């Protein structure tokens, strides 16, 4: 395997003697060269563990490094300053000062220019991180809400131009907000040029996807493949009009890129560098679990998938240090955490905490949540969870069966309950969600619906507002970067038109992808409305989280409340948080609180509370006690 010093000499071969001498003593090369020596070894190792002795590896690598140099050379000076900062401050993602938001530009602000006008509100809310849903060219009509990419560089016409995007990012950076977008690197739409040329037989795009002549291998593969959208098609393949079959983990119009071909990695790295130079701070690595296939396995979370992501990480450490990765793996908890690492994905969605927040509201029992916060919360250094309550997706019950078993809970039986409960098919349920991808041959089902709809705000449940505040209080204080699904801060309900829109009716997720509700946002400052109650409640928690250093970092120690309905944990040994998931008042006995200070200030209610006496929490009440 070639070394850094060697590959660099060949990178400079494109220059004439006169030019070369000039490049070698330039500041940009000096930085690139230094980063090369520090991170190239990782890049080489990761690529070698995947491609091995593939004859194309070296040629691919050199081509990748050459364009990596050009990319960094072209990279804007301001971004290079952010690179140096991020380099010396890896834990910026762990700061309590960070609070993120996510929205669809079209649904939330109409278009990119319209989004730019929304920045003041984002600052008003306190955001320091803004994630924008798929913004690039995609098939007309059905594109899986933009996740079927037809181009990673041409902005969706309906949203604007690449120019508007560059303006938005700059404006966001001016407002003290990091820009976060998707890097749908596991698949492209079937209309993407690469897909068209590959299927057409263009030798330049040969083996860019997985295409088979018939069902022989697809059938073999399907023996162990999980079905993501069983409603769309069985197994993981879709048939082309010419009779052939292509690997389509998701919708039939989304073709899985073939990373077993090193040229595919190089290509995607090229697209990654493009996004990097737009000034993007964080790339949401979509479906990181599926980027590697192997007959006889689930084709999820395979070793090479982690290796490839770590290779991508190295490229950024070399050509754009400011760019971090956000894992979005919605899989078994043992698998979720493996993607999070300083050299892989620095942050990642915490689906386990999210799913259990909802689980707890339904059962009123914090057992699973407590268990999760006790054994699966803390992460290795320089990494952090992205805690959330809802997102653009359906809710999957990805808690661990093994974990549930230890508690005497049958995973399968429990999901049946959760699913029925949240789709309002369980007596007394306050939830008003809708089913998503019910799978007859497995019994698995997911849930769609906005946070407000799931807590009962649709029927005006008097507990709805407090439920929303309780859930978000957990995501905002457990440790990690909290991501708010914009629209939630004002109690936005499900969309009322999706089911009759022919391009959406077969995907219930659109039920929880409502547009900006002018009426609710106009009430965000009226304490007499649910919108104002929700907004002011969340904003207050946001203000406290960002100003109080006791919430800094991502580590926590759970506190046994001795009340099955109350969750408890401590941040930095100075902040004791209590959360009552019961619709009835619940108590934490004085006996349980004996080791705590006699008195402590509660940042939520702003009152001083005595801990040397029984502490009774009102229904769904949240307390953030400063015990130090
Ligand atoms: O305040 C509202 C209601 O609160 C109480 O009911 C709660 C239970 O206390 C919770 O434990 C939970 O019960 C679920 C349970 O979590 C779920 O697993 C499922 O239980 C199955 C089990 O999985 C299966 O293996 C087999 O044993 O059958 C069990 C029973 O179906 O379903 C339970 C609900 O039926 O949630 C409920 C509802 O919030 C209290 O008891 C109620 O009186 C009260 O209304
Ligand atoms: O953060 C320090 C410490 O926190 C946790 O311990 C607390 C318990 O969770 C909490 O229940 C309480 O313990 C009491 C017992 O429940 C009760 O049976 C009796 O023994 O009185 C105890 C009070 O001394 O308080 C402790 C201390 O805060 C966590 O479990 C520890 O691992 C952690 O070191
Ligand atoms: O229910 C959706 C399904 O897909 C996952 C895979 O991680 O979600 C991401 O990728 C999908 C396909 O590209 C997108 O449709 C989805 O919006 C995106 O979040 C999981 O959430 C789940 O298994």
């Amino acid at each position: 395997s070639p070394n850094s010093q060697y590959l660099k000499t060949r990178i400079l071969d494109i220059y004439t003697p006169e030019q070369r001498a000039g490049i070698e003593k330039s500041e940009d090369w000096r930085q690139f060269s230094r980063r090369m020596d520090t991170h190239f070894p990782k890049l080489m190792n990761e690529l070698d563990s995947v491609y091995g002795n593939n004859e194309a590896l070296l040629p691919m690598l050199e081509m990748l490094l050459a364009q990596a140099w050009q990319s960094y050379s072209q990279r804007n000076s301001s971004l290079k300053d952010i690179d140096i900062a991020r380099e010396n401050n890896p834990d910026w993602i762990l700061s309590n000062k960070q609070v993120g938001g996510v929205c669809y530009v079209d649904l939330f602000a109409g278009d990119l220019k319209g989004l730019k006008d929304k920045i003041p509100y984002f600052q008003e809310l306190g955001l320091t991180y803004l994630y924008l849903m798929p913004l690039f060219k995609c098939p007309e009509g059905k594109s899986d809400g933009g996740y079927a990419v037809s181009s990673y560089r041409d902005v969706n016409p309906a949203l604007g131009t690449i120019g508007d995007l560059r303006e938005v990012i700059a404006a966001l950076h001016e407002a003290g907000i990091s820009a976060v977008v998707d890097f749908i690197f596991n698949h492209t739409s079937n209309e993407h040029e690469w897909a068209q040329r590959c299927a057409a037989g263009d030798p330049l795009f040969d083996n860019f996807y997985y295409i088979f002549p018939d069902r022989r291998m697809p059938d073999q593969y399907d023996r162990t493949l999980r079905e993501i959208f069983p409603d769309q098609h069985p197994g993981g393949f879709s048939q082309l009009e010419d009779g052939r079959w292509v690997w389509t983990t998701f919708n039939s119009f989304q073709w899985d890129l073939n990373y077993s071909n090193p040229w595919v990695f190089r290509a995607m790295a090229g697209e990654m560098l493009f996004l990097a130079n737009l000034g993007v701070d964080i790339l949401r690595m979509d479906a990181v679990a599926f980027i590697w296939k192997q007959m006889g396995t689930s084709c999820e979370n395979l070793p090479q998938a982690h290796a490839l992501i770590r290779a991508f990480n190295a490229v950024m450490r070399i050509a754009a240090p400011a760019v971090f990765f956000k894992s979005q793996a919605i899989v078994h908890p043992d698998q979720v955490v493996q993607y999070i690492g300083q050299d892989e994905c620095q942050i990642g969605y915490n689906p386990l905490q999210m799913a259990l927040l909802w689980n707890t509201l339904a059962t009123r029992e914090v057992n699973l949540l407590h268990q999760a916060l006790t054994y699966r919360h803390n992460l290795p250094e320089h990494t952090a969870w992205v805690n959330y309550v809802r997102s653009h997706d359906d809710i999957g019950w990805t808690f661990a069966d093994e974990d549930a078993a230890y508690l005497g809970i049958s995973g399968y039986d429990h999901r049946q309950f959760l699913n029925r409960f949240f789709v309002n098919r369980f007596d007394g349920s306050f939830a008003r969600g809708v089913p998503f991808q019910y799978n007859p041959s497995t019994g698995d089902c997911r849930v769609s619906g906005t946070a407000a709809a799931l807590v009962g705000l649709a029927q005006d449940d008097p507990h709805a507002v407090d439920r929303i505040k309780l859930l978000y209080s957990i995501a905002l204080s457990t440790g990690g970067l909290p991501l708010i699904y914009l629209g939630d801060e004002v109690g936005t309900l499900n969309d009322d038109d999706w089911s009759q829109d022919s391009n959406k009716s077969d995907d219930s997720r659109w039920a929880h992808r409502p547009r900006y509700n002018e009426a609710l946002y106009a009430q965000r400052n009226d304490p007499s409305t649910a919108a104002g109650q929700i907004y002011q409640g969340l904003r207050h928690m946001i203000a406290v989280r960002q100003s109080n250093p006791r919430f800094d970092g991502g580590r926590l120690v759970t506190f046994n409340t001795n009340n099955k309905h109350i969750i408890g944990y401590i941040r930095n040994n100075a902040l004791l948080a209590f959360g009552n998931f019961s619709e009835y008042p619940q108590t934490v006995t004085a006996h349980t609180l004996q080791a705590m200070p006699f008195k402590a200030h509660d940042l939520i209610g702003g009152k001083t509370v005595s801990l040397n006496q029984d502490l009774t929490l009102q229904p769904y009440q949240v307390m953030w006690l400063e015990i130090a």
